[PDB]
């Protein structure tokens, strides 16, 4: 037993990232098959970033322009080319460590773990959530530009993040592998703020299981509630409504403890009217959102 | 920016993991050079349990016994010993993924990562501390004996931990790779219960010196205090002593944030009094004693966000 934020193990991944440098600016690639993966940003100056035309600024580059480097061994670039804001570099050399991949977007509320990279060399690796304004609770200082976001299903590593930026209130945003951002930014020096944010329900809900299933149950009562009035209750205190999808994916948790997921509503709707009471859940004075049913699952059995 | 509870890369650690059967018992071990490391009890059934005699069980087991399996290479065992809680399965392979790696053994309030394993298949990795009272608060099910402790500082593996026991507390009690237990704890099914466990006092001040760093500044205060002082207040909430030694290693992050250690001191005693009052530091709600001094200055940038 016990319950603690596990990031998926790291090295399927830590085979993949590389060292990229175009002018003054390194930061990291993803070195999948014969392509090198990094943020089209990498190619601007400071002056550059402030109103970027990627476009004419790419097509005034070459290949001999980008050094790509894993460990010791300079790579050659034998083709560029931009994909929304992220980077190809097409290589001589396929990665002989390529493990089986796809490139996913993820929805908010869905968790992954973040391989933090600097110089092309990983340095640590922390789960996240994708929160519902789209930025990320990252841990990110300069370099970590190109750190990538992934899942692990089996032995197939699910790609959905590449990091792009820190926002102005120390929060990540970034984009999946195609180059599409999450949430409503630019790759461009200039004013962006992180949406008002809401908690995460269905995981909240998930994370009093699993308190349960390690034997916390004191915020546990006989009572009941419905979708309706429980989403009442979460739309005041900047909760994500409750859908019928969300209660059926907990319904393993459900099932395994004798809760029903309205019954743990009821816990929960307490919990954020009249608070803790003083206590902890699983060590923590908050209401943890960033585990998923899946993640709790996964985990406890 | 931002902070989070962050493991090392686990890479270097998934390549030396197996899993080792003995008997109707299948746990991980860990596989570098030529020999395999495990809990020597995976050679205990359901009787040896209570009073197992460690020497008498092994001295009947032949190498074909030990049943080593990395992902479907049978690895074919030529020897065997114990050191201490420790076995030592030789095999006719080293293994070709074993990384630089070092043993050493940590004290109270360390923190590294755990590479939870289940057969031999890594699960996921996370961060832990030694607690005072000489557990750990680990994410354990059954099939995980064997999973490692490990810091990476510089390419270079210090293994520090391999996973034995869940204590009836749901802490988790284990010993360094030498085999000698962290803590008064034995491989036996006996009565055995943690000591009442104390708040890492140096920790939550290196934790605090972050919330500074990262540009949080509400709990400061115009105090400071004698150290003395501060460890008989910390000491009525169940908080370790602050020694001179956690003071100078404290040194660094003081410079770097200008706050003196005691002044941050006074900042705790008060936080303590006080708690939160609704507010959060690094997305916390509570004071965490699970990131070092060493930890903090690894994952923070050396400019501040005054
Ligand atoms: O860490 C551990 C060791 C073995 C075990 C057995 C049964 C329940 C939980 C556990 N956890
Ligand atoms: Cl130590």
């Amino acid at each position: 037993s016990g319950f603690r934020k596990m990031a998926f193990p790291s090295g399927k991944v830590e085979g993949c990232m590389v060292q990229v440098t175009c002018g003054t600016t390194t930061l990291n690639g993803l070195w999948l098959d014969d392509v090198v993966y990094c943020p089209r940003h990498v190619i601007c100056t400071s002056e550059d970033m402030l109103n970027p035309n990627y476009e004419d600024l790419l097509i005034r580059k070459s290949n001999h322009n980008f050094l790509v480097q894993a460990g010791n061994v300079q790579l050659r670039v034998i083709g560029h080319s931009m994909q929304n804001c992220v980077l190809k570099l097409k290589v001589d050399t396929a990665n002989p460590k390529t493990p089986k991949y796809k490139f996913v977007r993820i929805q908010p509320g869905q968790t992954f773990s973040v391989l933090a990279c600097y110089n092309g060399s990983p340095s640590g690796v922390y789960q996240c959530a994708m929160r519902p304004n789209f930025t990320i609770k990252g841990s990110f200082l300069n370099g970590s530009c190109g750190s990538v976001g992934f899942n692990i299903d089996y032995d197939c590593v699910s790609f959905c993040y590449m990091h792009h930026m820190e926002l102005p209130t120390g929060v990540h945003a970034g984009t999946d592998l195609e180059g599409n951002f999450y949430g409503p930014f630019v790759d461009r020096q200039t004013a962006q703020a992180a949406g008002t944010d809401t908690t995460i329900t269905v995981n909240v809900l998930a994370w009093l299981y699993a308190a349960v299933i390690n034997g916390d149950r004191w915020f546990l009562n006989r009572f009941t509630t419905t979708l309706n009035d429980f989403n009442l209750v979460a739309m005041k205190y900047n909760y994500e409504p409750l859908t019928q999808d969300h209660v059926d994916i907990l319904g393993p948790l459900s099932a395994q403890t004798g809760i029903a997921v309205l019954d743990m509503c009821a816990s929960l709707k307490e919990l954020l009217q009249n608070g803790m009471n003083g206590r902890t859940i699983l060590g923590s004075a908050l209401l943890e959102d960033e585990f998923t049913p899946f993640d709790v699952v996964r985990q406890c059995s």
